[PDB]
């Protein structure tokens, strides 16, 4: 019984502390990690002994096995052996017994010891000294805890330590790649007058002293084209944007995303940029360009994903028509576009969009019969309506369309592109499109920006910008199938 | 010479562009080299040399406009900080491409532009390119004001790309908020620290005495608050067995803003387990001492403390840093003595005393906590000005989280440093006895019963991540804009923050 242990272990702090023993030690000075010590001392001989060698160590107590005391300490993901011995013991410190009884699964401990290996040659400290640093007064597991007492999950599962230290990777390693190009990191805003630069709905809170409401950031894409006009003509922010929506396997109403702003960029430019860095990523992680993913689960049969370059690229119109044997007349939300879409909607037995918008309906079709298409390599779909596409700049050669690509993995989109639009009559024009469509009730629908509006006039350059979901790619990278298992703390009610 | 007017024009002549079939914004310009690069490579050219045979493609932003008779223009051409001149002359010009004068006479200051031409100094020795065609990228259509009229307003604030445009050193004070940022990752990347992401909205806002912002996900139909700290779930990472750990990132604070506070602003908070107090100080003065000498090759910075008028103090980063224990400091400058308990009436009716005397503002409610701050505020944090200190040892009434004092009742193993008076780093021994914290929780709820809002609430989940022990610690944190603005030599926040936070325009 937990509650019997626990109790158990409270009253036992007590104990301690009304005999004058402090079971929650200052400082304990150590001379050496855990994985430092398996580094200098696994060249040891079996049975082999550093008895002068006197060294300071810490770790938490993971495993406890009548003069030979073993135990498990761990450090850092790594682990060695406790020997201890009544014949090494520093009886000038208490009762060897008395010391090592009350040890348990759990307890963070400093040993005073030194190295050695077991006749069977397992790499081993052998105290003088053990002394308690902090109890562990639960018993130890030996599930939603995983996501509640994230703690748990990584001081038992092995993997996860290695999930999240992936997750650094990717940022460490993305940061690095756009540095080494020049691109200038900035941080801006997390609270806004307007919710922009996605479509999507905000979260709402105030600022007291200003009597003021606030939208959380749902992108970046604004303030930092704003930058672009400033002249910082590379330049980047990694951070937290937050989507006020439902929560499920690819969706956590706060994530991390990377945007980048390059001047003097076009779609082609950020094609070739998604290709060389994907494949580079995946290569710097595994020394492959294949990795291998189960889609379907941890024990169904796993599926291999290619990155080598080049990507498939999936005119979006072109494949829905080719697809549905239709033909998607513009303008797209023309009465017979509009009701043809419905009707390829309603023939497929898919969900009809509320409000059928001309955009909803296409993004819909999109969702149904394009975004899985590939699942064994990445793939962008390109040249989104610009219905679709209120920033993205008019494509040079195909009216109604936009310089614009998504790139997907396993029907995921982890990545969004375009030739930005700079135009600011254009850029006007897109808002009451928009707006119109917010009338029709899409509350995801983009507001009006007057300052960025504004800052589009002071001139902003040919440029073109590019978004990361840095926790999806993180997914597919770790092999993950949920979002939940890399984020630390994943948003969650109460239990 | 109307601003209204002259956008009107400008709107007016990309209308007619477009009519007569020329696209005012093109899409795609491939350049050859950029303007640092230009400058870096043909910057030792003789007088009037000219490199006709080699032609390169250059974009900028045209921000001077002058002529010479009628096959002569000149501009400059602006990118990354750094400027070249435009020399156009008639000669040069690929007459198949238009008109000359047509050409140029379009080209207004504020507009971005792609060059075909050759490099060359004129016989003045200015480094220029030799246009053979400019095409416009983009047209700016306001007028842009020019330098020095863009001071004493909010218009830097608001409009911070024609601050970055217009005012040199503002990019070089964001440059410097950049390699302060990085130097800070790589210092503790090299020191063994893993970086990790916590999450911005919680079910209770702990780790700091603020009151929270608060905000609504309707799919669970449930409140949250903006963290105004990370020390919670980076010390249960510490629990977890991430033994160095730490996050750099936004918080949020909802209260007023001054000269030293935005209601958001970054922070670093890291945790470094079986350290303790006297590791953190070593931590700070390692740090502060190699930022600095990073940055400017020397220990001491010159800063205008009272505004670019009034004559810049130095600041001496050079370790060690002095410590001043604040309850001893109070007493000795106040003549007092302060007994324990702090909240016990005969202390409490002394400090109110204190206040009351010196004319400063009491606290509401006036709790022990309370008034020592106000007092610590008012005589110890501008002990020094001439170099960064700490303040040491606050009660553990003012520290709900922070392990009592190896040797001294009542007391924490607390810092706080301090540089011209402001609090940039806040640091101590973790409490990792869950029996404890849970007293200390208590404890602040009682003075949040008593009207302190911003008394730390109780945060059950932490307490039971201590319940499976929480390894001998410590934790710093950094406010990176306070920072920031010593090391950029600015007076305001606001001065290294992008986008400071405002009401709306007009
Ligand atoms: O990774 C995500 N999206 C991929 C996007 C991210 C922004 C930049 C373009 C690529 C993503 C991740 C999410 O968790 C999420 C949650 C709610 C709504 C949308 C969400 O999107
Ligand atoms: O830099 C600031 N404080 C220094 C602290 C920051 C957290 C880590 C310890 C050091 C700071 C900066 C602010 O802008 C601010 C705004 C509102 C309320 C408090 C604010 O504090
Ligand atoms: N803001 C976009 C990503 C950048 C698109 C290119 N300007 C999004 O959230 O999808
Ligand atoms: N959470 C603290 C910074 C770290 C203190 C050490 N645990 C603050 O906001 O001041
Ligand atoms: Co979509
Ligand atoms: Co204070």
């Amino acid at each position: 019984d937990p509650r019997l242990y626990f109790e158990n272990r409270s009253k036992f702090i007590q104990d301690q502390k009304d005999k004058g023993i402090n079971p929650y030690p200052h400082k304990f000075e150590r001379t050496i990690s855990i994985p430092e010590f398996i580094e200098k001392y696994k060249d040891l001989g079996n049975g082999e002994h550093l008895e002068d060698t006197i060294l300071n160590i810490t770790g938490r107590i993971m495993r406890v096995s009548q003069k030979l005391r073993f135990f498990d300490l761990v450090g850092d993901g790594e682990k060695i052996q406790v020997l201890a011995n009544y014949s090494f013991h520093n009886h000038e410190k208490g009762n060897f017994a008395e010391c090592y009884d009350k040890i348990r699964r759990g307890d963070i401990v400093g040993i005073v010891g030194f190295p050695g290996k077991s006749k069977k040659g397992e790499l081993s400290i052998f105290p003088k000294e053990t002394i308690l640093l902090s109890a562990c007064l639960h018993m130890l597991p030996m599930t939603e805890i995983r996501y509640r007492q994230r703690y748990l999950d990584l001081l038992i599962n092995e993997s996860s330590r290695h999930t999240f230290v992936t997750r650094t990777k990717i940022i460490n390693f993305l940061r690095n790649f756009l540095n080494e190009r020049g691109f200038f990191e900035v941080e801006t805003p997390m609270m806004n007058l307007i919710a922009g630069g996605a479509n999507a709905r905000p979260f709402i809170t105030h600022h007291n002293d200003l009597d003021l409401d606030l939208y959380l950031r749902i992108a970046t894409e604004l303030p930092l084209k704003m930058l672009i006009v400033g002249g910082i003509d590379k330049v980047y922010e990694i951070g937290k944007v937050f989507r006020n929506e439902g929560i499920d396997n690819t969706h956590n109403p706060e994530f991390t995303s990377c945007e980048f702003y390059w001047a003097y960029a076009d779609y082609n430019d950020l094609i070739k940029w998604s290709e060389d860095f994907f494949s580079q990523l995946v290569y710097h992680l595994f020394g492959t360009y294949k990795i291998s993913y189960n889609k379907d689960g941890p024990e169904n049969q796993p599926i291999e994903i290619d990155f080598t370059p080049p990507y498939p690229k999936v005119s979006i119109v072109e494949e829905i028509e080719k697809v549905t044997n239709t033909i998607l007349e513009q303008p797209f939300d023309s009465n017979e576009t509009i009701e043809k879409m419905i009707n390829i909607i309603k023939e497929h037995k898919i969900e009809l969009p509320n409000p059928p918008t001309a955009a909803k309906l296409l993004d819909q079709l999109a969702s149904h019969f394009i975004e899985n298409k590939y699942n064994d390599k990445p793939f962008f779909i390109v040249e989104h309506p610009q219905i679709m596409s209120p920033l993205a700049k008019y494509h040079r050669t195909k009216p109604g369309l936009t310089e614009r690509l998504e790139m997907f993995i396993c029907g995921k989109e982890v990545l969004n592109a375009y030739t930005e639009l700079n135009d600011p009559f254009k850029q006007k024009e897109c808002f009451k499109l928009q707006q119109k469509d917010r009338e029709k009730g899409d509350t995801e629908a983009a507001q009006l920006d007057s300052a960025f509006c504004t800052s589009l006039e002071y001139g902003l350059p040919p440029t073109g910008g590019l978004g990361l979901g840095i926790d999806r790619i993180t997914m597919f990278l770790t092999n993950k199938n949920s979002i939940k298992d890399v984020i630390l703390f994943p948003t969650m009610r109460p239990a």
